[PDB]
């Protein structure tokens, strides 16, 4: 039977609560990219350039209702998620 | 409720079929690095540095039943998988 194996950045974690997302780098990068765009509209809501950053909080809680998708981009990986503000 | 966002590549993919271990680069970068090691011992029992690679299959049918890790080393990130060698 075939398998997919899922893969996920080992230094790079993301997580929200109370419409706060959290991006976390475990080792603190010389660059990083994050970017928000709402999923249903391809508005970006956060662009930016990180240096020398562990925690990026983003407050969501003014933000249109759906769900967005989260890029980290680092050298050349391209980070991705989804998730939902409600 | 906190809630993780799971985070993946959006260009690296990992797969198994009969033991048969399968790395795919979507957009073929200039070097990766694929190391992949038993769970329970720590032996490394594959580790290359690839250049200009799409697709990467790494016959593990002789090596140790159980479960090893995946790296697979981008500019500066490190992403990581688990799975079963049965």
């Amino acid at each position: 039977n075939p398998m997919g194996i899922p893969i996920q950045p080992t230094y790079e974690k993301c997580a929200i609560l109370s419409n706060i997302l959290n991006v976390s780098f475990g080792r603190a990068k010389d660059y990083a990219i994050i970017t928000v765009t709402n999923k249903a509209t391809g508005e970006i809501v956060h662009s930016k350039t990180y240096h020398n950053t562990s925690i990026v909080m983003i407050d969501m809680s003014s933000c249109e209702k759906g769900e967005y998708t989260i890029h980290i981009i680092l050298n050349d990986c391209l980070l991705e998620g989804t998730f939902t503000v409600q």
